């Protein structure tokens, strides 16, 4: 693909971690702490799942970002809307205002209601995320596959500002500890 001119510097939002996430300083690496990290309680956190938005917000343009997944287990990646639902259960489907992919049991799907089956032959290290807002478009890319098509969500429907959107995963296995890191420009 050629999206690498909208390059965009992410950053973690801290206050809308579940308090079990460990942030690096720099914002840019995020993973799953044994245990609840001493941080107060705030209506903005994700209380379910080890999630995590961007702090920017996108509402125009195009925008691309790129996604250190490297030995992990279990991820979600993608873009939500602001307004999505912290607390409690629920699905991560465009419905929920979700736009994403996940690895799941060595099997990777798209956020679809119900999910799809990705075809993915080269297991990704880093993945590339693609967002035009005016279009409608959120597509996902194989960094390790010389940047080959994993998936595009297309007619999107974002009713909103859209973050970026990470879930390390949880850790019981203890096979999925390593970090999501934001990869540089
Ligand atoms: N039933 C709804 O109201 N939906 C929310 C908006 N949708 C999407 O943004 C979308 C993009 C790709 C597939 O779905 C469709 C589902």
């Amino acid at each position: 693909h050629h999206h690498h001119h909208h390059m965009v510097h992410i950053t973690l939002d801290r206050n809308t971690a579940n308090s079990w996430l460990i942030i690096s300083k720099d914002r840019r690496q995020v993973r799953m702490g044994d245990t609840h990290q001493n941080v107060s309680d705030n209506k903005e956190r994700f209380s379910n799942y080890p999630m995590v938005l961007g702090a920017q917000r996108f509402s125009s343009g195009k925008m691309y970002w790129e996604v250190d997944v490297t030995q992990k287990e279990a991820w979600d990646l993608g873009v939500c809307r602001d307004s999505v639902q912290r607390k409690g259960q629920f699905s991560l489907s465009p419905e929920n205002g979700f736009w994403t992919i996940w690895l799941w049991q060595d099997s990777y799907e798209a956020g679809t209601s119900p999910q799809t089956t990705l075809h993915i032959q080269v297991p990704p290290c880093q993945i590339g995320i693609f967002v035009d807002y005016e279009a409608g478009v959120v597509s996902f890319y194989n960094i390790t596959d010389h940047g080959s098509l994993i998936y595009t969500f297309s007619e999107c429907v974002f009713a909103g500002p859209l973050r970026p959107f990470f879930n390390v995963g949880f850790n019981y296995s203890g096979g999925n500890a390593a970090p999501l890191k934001l990869c540089p420009l």
